[PDB]
């Protein structure tokens, strides 16, 4: 039970606006995977697996801000 940090909310907004053109705003669980493999960070995937399949609401199979917010307030 955590909230993301300002400061951190800029810093990961900026890295999300230059990698998403599209505009579309969501993304796809290529686009952050790939971005993950980047960050500084060694995440486990199993987790991402359980979380993404058990956050995708939509049912597209595709990652969104509330579905990546509530990713983090359980993962942080
Ligand atoms: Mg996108
Ligand atoms: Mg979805």
């Amino acid at each position: 039970a955590d909230i993301l940090s300002e400061e951190q909310i800029v810093d990961f907004k900026e890295a999300f606006g230059l990698f998403d053109k599209d505009g579309d705003g969501c993304i796809t669980v290529e686009e952050l995977a790939t971005v993950i493999r980047s960050l500084d960070q060694n995440p486990t995937e199993e987790e991402l697996q359980d979380m993404i399949s058990e956050v995708d609401a939509d049912g597209n199979g595709t990652i969104e801000f509330d579905e990546f917010l509530s990713l983090m307030a359980k993962k942080v």
